[PDB]
């Protein structure tokens, strides 16, 4: 008979006990066939050394009505289980074999009875906790053997295979969940990570949720325990849960090295959500607070909050916040957050909040383009903003361009066309051509590569200032499903960070050689 | 201004910290308005050295697009929360004052400034853990003071709030949830309550799911450890997640005090519902399996599994099981447990399997009704058997009469008119006349008493042979939304048990004289 197997292009995970290397479907078994071994071969140049164990497991047949093209029956690894997402649940999935000890070629063993049709075994791989991030798999089945006969194998599996640390799992340090990443590097070579803690569920405001911040000295190898960068707890005797804060943005001051987090703080509103329970007005009883929180100490320690709400909210406005992810440091300059505004007749606009003063005052000049919400800004030429935005209207990514500061605003020629989306929040960022190894501007973007669903999260170049995104300086990095946002900030001059929501952990990190993104 | 206050109809729970005494909406405060104090008054006969604590607590606010009668913004106290089903989230509510040695009247304190529109507070009520299950409160809101004037009270408040313990919470033994209630008392007085444990998460069959089993000698006020009644575990080395047995119906052989669980073990079907993925054949490979365990130490220890499938299922059926709940000893000795098949053509039947023989060897002759599923019988006269059964034309409860253990059916009287359901499993008993205080034949019944959801969860009562269900012979246990199922057994002479899915716990036991249920 024929045997199916599948190379997930998702992120190995350095911190987890289980990782999906193969899946494999064996669909018409006679009941008794038995799986005696399977050969894995790694290419020559792999650092096995890295690789800690090798497991086969088995996890049954499929259900009558699902057909017969699915390569599982179920997740084998959960990323929302606050009980367990370091390992495969051990009530969907048996072990039949293991290997400590990984070499080129490797031969995994079973003696279960197979069911008549379908039967499903998947590949574990296990790192060592200090794997390099940067460092890459090149696996395949090359052998599966049945009674005693090697079977015809088939299936695309070429896939080479990346790794990722779970900077936050569901369940840390008591929250259900973590939500919306942002990612800056510090003038020090600092990762700060920011995301909502989301405490009592995965809902959006208004609930009980803070901002955490990970903070990384080593390219991302090692994260610091979770910071508290903003919370209101019990702020005016109203519950933690009707004082929620979250979607926060993040950028570093590059004069200063001082980093900023802006954040939505809702104050009441019940147990709704404020994208459409926040109403007109200023007061924190009226409508969603913009609250501010600095470090001067590469973010090891957080300033109390300022409210930013009367400087730049009209009060017309239902509601009024940061785009989650990052702001900026402009070469002049000028600090700039992307911000989104919902106006009097519930319409949302995207626009930007630029600070000319290293943060002390902040402005809003005229929205960007109407039905869109959650936009990233990048300083493309001097003086020069391209604002990649959020659209309502489905499909691709809307992208205009200022240079007055949002004063005016013109449509970018790669506007609603060049860049595909499911509606989600996409992370956008230049690099300049003395700042990278490949001695050319850059712009880099990243979301879920899709116009349905979250999933296919990829990383793309543009080297023409985002006119053209050619899909050869393309990385995807997560196949499988997720909450779909992300953030990119560049580590190095040689390598690009993204945080993001994968199908492996609420807060992904991976790090990206620009020399893979454009060869 | 004006106050409203609810006493909801909902259960005390004895082994509860926080239970929902009141509600209060403030609807038009202006901002700065101090609820200073509120009296409660208790009445009478009211046996306070059982009552530990009362707290009163502040909840914040409403969304603006939510109205303005509603009671609360969110559940105070979870059924669903695995970390917390026994205490209010301290996310949705700040305790104000708290009162440890109850009087008759009783004042609660606060000094929270209250927000402009809508305010919640509400009253817990923490019991003694051996506080009488028959125990009742009468409590009223008697005085609220704000700023310092008394305000006008307004609501219906008046309800007779009853105790109740929580024999399962959702996250109990590392189980996610319970489902799928069956009641019996044995020979002794012996209280057995067995269900689902659904480990993973609250989907049917096919998951991990065992039955459980839960055993009280002292008419309920004590709930010996959970016991596992029936498992499959990793059944020809298959996962337990394809392993599952659940849906349990128990009954109380009362001739030599023999309890039997019948229960589905499914085997493969990936991770989907046996309700649609469950196909015709005979083996454990093929099609679900009619599995039975006994007790002869009075549910102490249990028998290993045997399986019927071969003795009762047509080949052509998709799914052969029992109806939930319990099953019956007829006054001729005869076993009955109600079941249910679905067809070659996936049209569902209830009827019934029973043994002359103490349970050595099952028959089933005939189905009672076509489109119909859970049921549940009793011996309403000797030798006539009432089937009352789920039927999925929706709005009313099918009831069919056999006096041939199911070789031929008749449509009772009351049949889809005499008892409102919204398609949900039900409870049907009869009680001897010389079995109880009343001195006549009963028929007892429980359900959501409505046609919409799960909630109203009502015990109710026939003099005459479930022809007539009278208004007046009703009790209101739980008006708050639930999983919906329940099974009923008689304690003693003088009250009934009823085992259920509650708005307060998954496995809720109350105990109700039946001179409540008949004045
Ligand atoms: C302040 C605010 O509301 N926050 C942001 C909202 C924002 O509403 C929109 O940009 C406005 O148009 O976008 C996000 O959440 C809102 C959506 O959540 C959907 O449910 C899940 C759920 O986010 C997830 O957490 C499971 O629990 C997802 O669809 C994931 O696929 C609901 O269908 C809608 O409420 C839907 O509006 C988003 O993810 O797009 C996250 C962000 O915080
Ligand atoms: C063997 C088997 O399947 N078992 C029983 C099924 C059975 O399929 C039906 O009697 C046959 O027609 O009945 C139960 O589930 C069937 C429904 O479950 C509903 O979801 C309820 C929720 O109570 C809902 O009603 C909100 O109020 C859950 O609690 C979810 O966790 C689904 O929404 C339906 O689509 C539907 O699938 C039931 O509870 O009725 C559970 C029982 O074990």
């Amino acid at each position: 008979d024929s045997v199916y197997v599948q190379n997930p292009q998702i992120p190995i995970l350095v911190d987890r006990t289980d990782n999906v290397l193969f899946r494999i479907r064996i669909p018409d078994a006679t009941k008794g066939d038995v799986l005696n071994r399977l050969t894995i071969r790694f290419g020559n140049e792999d650092k096995l050394s890295e690789v800690k164990a090798v497991r086969l497991f088995y996890a049954g047949t499929e259900a009558a009505t699902k057909g017969r093209s699915r390569f599982a029956p179920v997740t084998y690894v959960s990323s929302h289980n606050i009980r367990n997402t370091r390992s495969a649940n051990p009530s969907y999935s048996i072990r039949q074999d293991e290997v400590t000890t990984v070499a080129n070629t490797l031969t995994l063993k079973t003696r279960q009875p197979m069911v008549k049709g379908i039967n499903y075994f998947w590949v574990s791989v296990e790192m060592d906790r200090n794997t390099s991030l940067l460092s890459k798999l090149t696996s395949t089945v090359t052998e599966v053997v049945i009674n005693d006969k090697p079977a015809v194998i088939a299936g695309e599996q070429a896939a080479v295979r990346r790794m990722g640390i779970g900077v936050r799992h569901a369940g840390d340090d008591g929250s259900a969940s973590f939500r919306i990443p942002g990612l800056v590097t510090t003038n020090k070579g600092t990762l700060l990570g920011v995301y909502d803690v989301r405490y009592n569920n995965s809902v959006a405001l208004q609930e009980h949720i803070d901002v955490g911040l990970s903070r990384s000295t080593d390219k991302g190898q090692t994260w610091e325990p979770m910071r508290i960068a903003m919370s209101f707890g019990e702020t005016d005797g109203l519950p933690s849960g009707q004082n929620g804060v979250g979607d926060p943005s993040i950028l570093v001051d590059e004069r200063t090295n001082t980093v900023w987090v802006v954040a939505a703080w809702t104050h009441g509103m019940g147990n709704a959500r404020a994208w459409t329970n926040s109403m007109p007005g200023m007061t924190p009883d009226e409508t969603a607070q913009l609250m501010m929180v600095k470090s001067t100490d590469d973010g090891r320690t957080w300033s109390e909050s300022t409210n930013i709400t009367s400087q730049v909210k009209d009060p017309s406005w239902c509601f009024l916040l940061q785009g989650p992810g990052r702001g900026i440091t402009m070469r002049d300059g000028t600090l700039v957050f992307p911000i989104q505004f919902i106006d009097s007749l519930r319409v949302p606009h995207a626009g930007i909040m630029y600070s000319k003063d290293r943060g002390e005052t902040w402005h809003i000049h005229q929205p960007a383009r109407t039905n869109t919400t959650e936009a990233q800004v990048a300083e493309v030429e001097p003086g020069v903003l391209m604002l990649n935005m959020r659209d309502n209207r489905g499909g691709s990514r809307a992208v205009s361009i200022t240079r007055d500061l949002g004063k005016s605003w013109t449509e970018h020629s790669s506007n609603r066309s060049a860049l595909p989306e499911s509606i989600c929040m996409a992370s956008l960022i230049s690099v300049k051509a003395k700042d990278n190894i490949i001695g050319k501007d850059l712009l880099l973007f990243s979301n879920p590569n899709t116009t349905e669903g979250r999933h296919h999260i990829t990383i793309k170049a543009s080297l023409d200032g985002g006119v053209t995104w050619l899909p050869a300086h393309q990385v995807l990095l997560d196949e499988e499903d997720g909450w779909g946002y992300s953030c990119l900030s560049m580590i190095d001059r040689e390598t690009v960070g993204i945080f993001y929501e994968s199908s492996v952990a609420h807060m992904t990190f991976q790090a990206v050689k620009i020399k893979d993104l454009i060869r």
